[PDB]
């Protein structure tokens, strides 16, 4: 029983309710509770520990056919793989066994709150005063809370900020949702990936447990600037971003195609006798299936590449985490660019009628437009260049 | 000399601040319906003789421009309503003309249509309109895509002659009175965007149209667009417009992401940018926008003044004449439509994350062009073009050609 | 051993002189006979025959590795290479081992005045009369024969155009270019491509002998309409001509790469200081490098799809051949469109001076702006739009 | 020069392309050309008529130089570069520099050429020193790279870098000389993929001496001009505008000649069953586009035409918000005209086809030709500069090309 079999499954009853759930917005409990109740929420968990134990690129098809049914979906379990991995990829021996376990037999959906809204993406205020038996208590809030709300284990991010010597100590720790203090709120609004629950968090005074800290303070930087095990999280994220604009873009593709079959109808000014068979129809669907066919094959040669740097671990060096991003951030690129082609395009071919909202066929465009801001495709495109012209590598962040 | 142009920045500022909300709700925007009546500006394009603005197809373009740029919707709602009056002057009578164009300035109408349906067999149109001795018509049916019959006064109407007779697939032009008995037109308009468009259907229950409501002979349109007439000028009319409003629509949809990105946006940090308005790849973006509608507009502007001078020949104009100017009008279609959809798209890259939020509202302007550019497939305005560059072919003459 | 390595020392002895030799033309007579020496004629014959018995993956990267030097001899090598495998695709297997044997131990260059792509079978100036032996004469003039000129082996078409029952059937013969009336002339001239010695051939009264015929006559029609393995022909030239695109593009980018950080100036205008700083100069290089990379990971797919149906012999059916084409129709679009748009794009960031003949930058866009025209790639982009939206597949023939 | 000068224009461009192939692939510089250019009276199109030129507006001048360029891209470059190089005595040279000078270009028919640029570490790094004499004038030493006409040319337009003990120490000056002055060597050395024909070559200058009244105002008079925007920052403004029209001009040539070959030697794709080359439905796509990208392009570049026009005729009363919005609308023209040339001259090739890459029809001279000259000055910072402007109201720092 393979997972991507159990993805299609899923993706043929969500396909249904797709124009209901994406108008009405919200959260969309049903769906993961569905996604729950089929376990693939400990698909990266190793078979060890009661999981899937599947590979990167397994995981990806699981991850497209998730988003071209619904691209908050995809998201949504998307995010949620990027999560698990900070345990074994910082945290110790001890966490990787107890959190990977109580994920996998639990089904816990995982959530993050790192991202903030003040001045700019590298300035997040919150507090994190350290306790004399080593926990921390968090005091702020967050703004892009990428799937908090409805989950079970929240991987928060802080920082230190006082007259001692640990300004902008970055602290990490995965603690359960249900602790005293903290509040996902209800207050999540986008044109597009309306259900992926990516509102605020306010922190109340919310205590951590010295084993729910994840590595040491400031670790994550660390592992940046080094070029270790830690600083494959952005080459592992925006692969999977890039998978879901390309599931979203099928999704569009297929649904598109369908239409034209069924509905549409010829233009008969100009001599056209059937749909099917107008040549710039035609051509419009050629060229949008080849700019996914360049920009597919690019990312599943991407994930094979992310597996192989992966089985090394921290023997990995900054020369292999450096060709990744830049092959990563060039999928990003890829991924982006035919996926805002293909939403909005599909259009033309569709026609007039299709702009009722019945179809929701502009719910593909709004998911990808959204989400393709979460970070700037422009940089994505000037770090392949820089190494491309002067062998130059991103500098390791959260996105680069 | 009162300036028709300042009238609508007016307006536009007024709408700016209840733009996001109109949008969201849908439905009629009756509240700016009554703000355009009340202006003044719904008699721009009638002669001054019978008390409009006398106003040419340029100035009037530009009216329409800055409208749409303000709201997607209200602009092709009054771009739409001065392309009705015009069809009088083209097929109907010198009687009717001074009639119809009194009663539309002096009482401030609005006008509708149900009246083509550009991509359906004339014998397929619901509109089914039965003779009378009198002269008169009983139009039988409903058109299931109408622009502005909700809330018009006068409401221009095609029917078919469907019954078996010389007249049998004939197409009757008339102008009624929107408030005719058997005259139902439905708020049934649904659609991503032009939400407020009143673009529904209407339904047509007996109702009769009198002899000196009748616009030209039978099939007078069809006639027109076989000899090149002037009654052929209907689809460059149209079509202009709609490039316009697609133009429109895209500076607002600029205009909206530049104060968004001085003011809002931040600075990508990780790339060593202390400010958002320095950014080397947001200002190439912007300059990219910028240089897409300089030539669109140009070769807009260019457009309007040829149709003012095929306009100004009356009906000595030629197959020439007509022939070059829809040419031209394509090209302006197919440069709106494109520069439209990139700039709407596109000015998401510069705004960023927070700028998706439904209080700034971005997206309607995409949502706006991204519907009304499928009213006729871009791809044969772009064909016709090329025929025309390759082989001297002139477009066929129809409702959108 | 290895065949790339060979390749690579070639392309370093070329690159010395691959300005002076574009600005010549004529035919690149040394050239060719470095490829001779090198062995790597005979490498898409099986090892048991005297070749190299090289998979279509390495055969490719070979044809790439040359192609990236010299756009020319990466055509005539790239188009050598198709020739040869036409005897096992519908010749029979007494010829196979005596062609391939032939052409192995003499290490032979093979040309082609083969199909006539854009010709109806009674137009083709390359007649045959059927001779009381079993054989045939040939009579015409063939206006395009890439590499007629100085091979060994030549592969010729002829129509038989007569009242007799065999009336239009397309005669595919392999006959030695000296033999008697085989007449290769000297005429070929183009804007690049300019040494690939595709000019015209006269045959008058050329004999070919019972066994020199290669299956039955019009043998190549029928594998087409049935889709036979003689219908891999396309997908098979189609592909190589798609990877010498590729070629050309990964040449001017690593010529343009080369210029820009040794002689390019920097705009002090607006405040730059080094051209490789150049924010748009990185951004141009970012899109280049995103471009190659889509394209290059389809042509990889595909060149392993082809392997696939190839090693299924007989046994492949009309889908498998389907779907390789509307693959590799997919990978010669973008290689096609990356291509001419870097190698002109290059020019950007390259500069003014950068246009002296001396340079020769421009061969790399007239030699991907000359072949490109081989056959139409708006129809290559169709049958890819014809395929997704309903289910057809190409009309086998001699380009699809 | 009382008849229509676009009707003269058109007359010569119809004799230059019977020989426009030859001379491509043979380069060199067009002698007989340029010669039917004198012949014609049009190098003195913008001398006004009280000098005894033709008075043309720029908006005519702009459409001459694209009639030109439709046949010949050189040749248009040439006039076109030509037209730039005339301005500058009016546009920073006194009243009697403005009379004299412009009479004997009308009087005599003289050619003008310039000699600006150069090939050290970047383009504001100047080299070619000026020493002063105590006439006023200057003695000039050091070799000039991209000197468009220089070759042939009556009148040369040189700018020296002042070295001397006082404030004029590194102070440009723009200078008038004959071309046959004493120490001045225009080479034969031009080399390029394409604009083959405009001798854009080196010039040496050994001990050049710059006369008092051939120096075209005060020492730094065009620095001081550009930060002012006064009437002298119409430089960029002009040569920015004559060069995008250009480019729409072989833009032109390439459509028209592929249309004609389109219709006379190119054959359908059979195997899509299409009966006949003009039927196609993507070659009628492709020149639809072709046509559709030079319909926005060219009215756009009509539209800076009057605009630039407006802004002439205020003289002195300009100011610099009429000079910096009418460089960002040029700078705009400046992209369209660039990558609609060469979209249009590659994409020609598409709808040619495989027998059209035949030297005898010389259908590549046509992107050879945008591709060179497109370089002159990078189309990014066009771009950037109309960015700057849109977002943050700012106009661009003038100078020779912005
Ligand atoms: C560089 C180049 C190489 C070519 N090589 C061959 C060849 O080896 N065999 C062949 O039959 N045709 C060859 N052709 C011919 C093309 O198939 C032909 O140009 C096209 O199908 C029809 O040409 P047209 O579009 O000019 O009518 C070649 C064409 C070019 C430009
Ligand atoms: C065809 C052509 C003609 C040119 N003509 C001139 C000229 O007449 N005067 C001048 O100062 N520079 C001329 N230039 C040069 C530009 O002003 C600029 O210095 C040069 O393109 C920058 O060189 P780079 O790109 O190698 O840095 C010309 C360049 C080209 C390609």
């Amino acid at each position: 029983n393979d997972p991507v079999a159990v993805a299609r499954g899923l993706a043929e009853k969500w396909r249904a309710t797709a124009v209901e759930r994406d108008r009405a917005g919200g959260s969309a409990t049903a769906e993961r509770e569905d996604l729950r109740a089929s376990g693939l929420l400990s698909l990266l968990v190793p078979r060890e520990y009661g999981g899937w134990g599947a590979d990167w690129p397994t995981a990806i098809e699981v991850v497209r056919e998730i988003a071209a049914a619904d691209g908050s979906l995809g998201h949504l379990f998307g995010y949620h793989l990027t999560n698990a991995p900070m345990i074994e990829l910082i945290g110790s021996q001890e966490q990787e066994e107890h959190l990977y376990t109580q994920i996998a037999q639990n089904n816990w959906w995982t959530g993050n709150a790192s991202s903030e809204n003040n001045s700019h993406v590298l300035d997040w205020k919150v507090r994190a005063t350290p306790t004399e038996d080593g926990g921390y208590v968090l005091n702020g809030t967050k703004h892009f809370c990428s799937g908090a709300k409805g989950s079970d284990l929240l991987f928060v991010f802080g920082v230190v900020q006082d007259d001692s010597p640990q300004q902008g100590a970055i602290i990490a720790a995965a603690i359960p949702t249900s602790r005293a203090g903290v509040t996902p709120n209800d207050d999540w609004a986008a044109i597009g990936m309306r259900q992926t629950d990516s509102g605020s968090t306010d922190f109340h005074n919310v205590k951590v447990e010295p084993d729910e800290v994840l590595g040491a303070p400031n670790a994550f930087v660390l592992a940046f600037i080094q070029s270790e095990r830690g600083s494959l999280f952005a080459p592992i994220a925006q692969l999977i971003f890039a998978n879901v604009y390309l599931g979203i873009a099928h999704g569009a593709l297929d649904a598109a195609r369908e239409y034209t079959r069924t509905q549409a109808r010829p233009w008969t000014p100009a001599g056209i006798q059937q749909a099917t068979e107008d040549p710039y129809t035609i051509r419009s669907y050629g060229e949008f299936t080849i700019a996914l066919q360049g920009a597919d094959a690019a990312a599943r040669e991407a994930a094979h590449l992310l597996q192989t740097v992966w089985d090394k671990g921290d023997a990995l060096t900054p020369e292999d985490r450096g060709e990744l991003m830049v092959k990563v951030s060039g999928v990003k690129a890829l991924a982006t660019n035919a996926a805002l082609n293909i939403s909005s395009g599909v259009f033309e071919v569709i026609g007039a009628r299709g702009t009722h909202p019945r179809y929701g066929f502009d719910r593909f465009w709004r998911n990808v437009r959204t989400h393709s801001l979460h970070d700037p495709v422009s940089y994505k495109i000037a770090d392949v260049g820089k190494h491309t012209l002067n062998g130059q590598y991103p500098i390791p962040g959260f996105t680069s």
